């Protein structure tokens, strides 16, 4: 079967055949669409078929499908599964797998970059201290003094689900949040609960608006342990505005390295529950979401106050006005300090070209419109007008529940 | 079976059961989501009629009453004999209000029960259609104090005798291709603007020429009529701070009135059913003015603002977009023509959702259309999970008639 997507701005029509390779379920049915729902121990039995699909994909990509080397590898993996109930990926397979999870990530606007990914193999890691060292190195390599490079660090896979490696932080670098007795929050409201766990674990909190959280790291299913990232490894940008000189006195800064640490990487049936990865920011993630969400730093009022905007009626678009200025400041600040950042115009335009290329060479590009369209100025970006098909390919990145909800405390 | 929706800003969780009454198909499967795709007999008619009359009699609290049973028999007898049936006035009013209530792409449904219904089922000619339409336009406009309305022409029969309004909206501006290579006026309507000239319209060939109506009665060839200019309320666009803005020569019409959809009530198909409410500001200022394939005015506005258009990262498009939208709202407000901003509209829709969850057990909603085309995440709808499903009565898209009609 063949499915068409249309771009309503250009009349370009594309044909999807790749969706035929899709296995996992979407959440949707013929009766209900769940496209805006945020979240819609394997046996030998189910594992070998998952391994086989994967290795067939891998061997096709290197143009060796059906080769003696392909067949020997199937036999070898088969025999490893029947003997040990699991198997180990070769380095080449791990790299290919991790690149493809990113390529298959339908919510990611940054995928033009998928084939340039530094893979760090951390499968020999055994302790929390080991994990801290690997992560420090990842941070330093990725930051590259402002000239950001994409990377992922892959810790040992799940075995019986009782010995999982996990990073408890949702991102490697994030700011503390402190709920006050009067109901107000200091710092990032998104991180209150995690900040609380850190404090209970023995973190001494500075209690300011921008305290970089400590890493909380779990190796081999053990209770997690705290570590401070060396501050000299944590690149930060003070936010100022090209024309507004009072902007600096708001006291805003942000970190340069966005690095997701709470997802699960699946490759050929194997589950890597600790696989932190990082790229670089699109400006709107900080300027729109982190600064302007009501449940985040929520700076719209204060910025609009200082701007002397008419704040008495929403119909003045004071919020919209202040939002643009904040986002201008973020892009200007990163650019001035030579820290890699991309604006939402350039990022969406590059995504469109990537997507078209993927249709020509791969037969499709799964994409989640709800996420791909930026959270400001939607329809003046070309993605707004782009019909997209969303479906699940493996290898993949998956959401996993926060570990403090599941962990068996050992004491 | 019982599904939950979460708002990620407020933590409010709502439970949906209304979807279990869902009937039509979405386009999506377990393998593929099509959420962002724009277009994804006697035996057949009676279940549809029964389903409808059951919900109608349930709504007036007479489910399983004698009047209920009597009406089901009457409609069944009429189908068996005539191969169709006619709605009581009460059933028409209810059906049309509920089609709006079930419209998952409509942010404005808080208003659903205040809908003036104009029964035009006795219409027989294009001239008749024109008279009903002018009356609709004048009633709804109300000198700027807009009132929601729909006018409903006769239902489909053998399908060779359809009533259709060929315009996509009652009021829209002409579009003309030029030797120059570019486009004058609204590029969205070029094709239609040509069909009108092909039918004998003398086009003024300006930037903002109100199009003629092109009305099809009883499956006949369609005819042209100019809406009396004094009935088309228009708004000149100025900025509260930028003096120069007015010199761009921009204006828009006050009445949005969708005329190309198909209203389905209890299995019956009303193919000409123009309806109207009032504008959310972004439709005009973001989409009509700034879409690249529309009036596409960002380039010119940014130039007057003397912004740095050298690089995309100066956010010059974004700055201009905001001012253009401030102007649209200000102009409408100054001339006392109803308009709603996207903040107030989306806030209203959240309240409507909560009302519908407690009262009805849910609210079908299409997040891709509900979230405004600017400033998405600073409106509350961005953070609201929504479930999308199809209920009847409903409004459905139908293809442009010129593709289908034979002359
Ligand atoms: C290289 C520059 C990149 C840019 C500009 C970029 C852009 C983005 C953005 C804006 C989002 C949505 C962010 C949000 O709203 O939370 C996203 C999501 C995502 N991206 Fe990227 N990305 C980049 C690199 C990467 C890399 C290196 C990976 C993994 C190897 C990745 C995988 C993902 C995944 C799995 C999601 C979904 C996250 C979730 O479900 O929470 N991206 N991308
Ligand atoms: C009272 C003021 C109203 C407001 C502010 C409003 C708002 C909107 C908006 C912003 C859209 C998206 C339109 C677009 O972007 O093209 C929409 C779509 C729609 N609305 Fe409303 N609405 C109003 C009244 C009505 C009425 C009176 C009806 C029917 C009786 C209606 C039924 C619909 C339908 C069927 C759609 C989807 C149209 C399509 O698929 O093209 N709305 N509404
Ligand atoms: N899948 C889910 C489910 C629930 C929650 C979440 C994280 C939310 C999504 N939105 C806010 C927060 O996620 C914030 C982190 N997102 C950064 C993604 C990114 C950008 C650039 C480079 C790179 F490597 C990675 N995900
Ligand atoms: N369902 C479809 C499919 C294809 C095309 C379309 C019309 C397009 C969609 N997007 C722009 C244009 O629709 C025209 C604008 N629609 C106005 C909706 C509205 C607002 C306020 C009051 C009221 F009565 C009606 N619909
Ligand atoms: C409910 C809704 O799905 C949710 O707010 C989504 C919408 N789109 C998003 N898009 C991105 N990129 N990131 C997000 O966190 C969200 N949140
Ligand atoms: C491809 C995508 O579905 C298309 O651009 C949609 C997106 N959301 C929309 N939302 C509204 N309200 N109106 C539209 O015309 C569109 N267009
Ligand atoms: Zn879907």
């Amino acid at each position: 079967r063949f499915l068409k997507v249309k771009n309503w701005e250009t009349d370009v029509v594309l044909t999807d055949t790749l969706h035929l390779k899709s296995t996992l379920e979407t959440g949707c049915t013929e009766h209900i669409c769940m496209g805006s729902i945020m979240l819609p121990v394997r046996t030998k039995d189910q594992l070998f078929p998952l391994a086989k699909e994967f290795l067939d994909q891998y061997y096709s990509s290197i143009k060796r499908f059906g080769s003696k080397a392909h067949m020997d590898r199937l036999e070898e993996v088969n025999k490893e599964i029947e003997s040990t109930s699991t198997y180990q990926l070769k380095d080449t397979e791990l790299i290919y797998g991790a690149k493809h999870a990113w390529r298959n990530a339908s919510r990611c606007v940054g995928r033009i970059q998928w084939s340039k990914l530094q893979v760090f193999d951390a499968r020999d890691c055994t302790t929390a201290h080991g994990m801290f060292n690997y992560i420090c190195n990842h941070v330093k390599y990725a930051t590259n003094k402002g000239n950001l490079r994409s990377a992922i660090t892959i810790f040992p896979q799940r075995t019986d689900g009782k010995h999982d490696f996990r990073v408890w932080n949702s991102q490697l670098i994030r700011y503390a949040g402190y709920k006050q007795p009067d109901g107000s929050t200091l710092g990032d409201p998104a991180n209150v609960q995690f900040t609380e766990i850190c404090i209970q674990q023995g973190w001494k909190a500075p209690r300011g608006r921008f305290d970089v959280l400590p890493l909380l790291l779990q190796a081999n299913g053990n209770d997690p342990e705290l570590f401070q990232i060396p501050p000299e490894l944590v690149l930060e940008v003070p936010i100022r505005h090209p024309k507004f000189d009072w902007f600096k006195d708001l006291g805003l800064k942000w970190y340069g390295l966005p690095a997701v640490s709470n997802m699960l990487l699946e490759i050929g049936g194997l589950e890597f529950s600790a696989c932190p990865f990082s790229g670089w920011y699109m400006g709107t993630e900080i300027g729109v979401r982190d600064y302007c969400d009501n449940s985040r730093y929520n700076i719209l009022e204060e910025v609009a106050k200082k701007m002397d905007l008419d704040m008495r009626k929403t119909s003045s678009l004071w919020k919209d006005q202040a939002l643009v200025e904040i986002n201008i400041a973020v892009l200007y600040s990163f650019q001035s300090d030579k820290v890699t950042i991309v604006d939402h115009h350039s990022a969406t335009e590059s995504f469109i070209k990537h997507m078209e290329n993927e249709y020509r060479c791969r037969g499709g590009c799964p994409a989640d419109w709800v996420w791909i369209v930026p959270p400001m100025s939607g329809s003046i970006t070309p993605v707004f007008h782009q019909e997209m098909l969303n479906y699940r390919l493996t290898p993949s990145f998956e959401y996993q529940p926060d570990p403090w909800n599941t962990h068996v405390w050992k004491g």
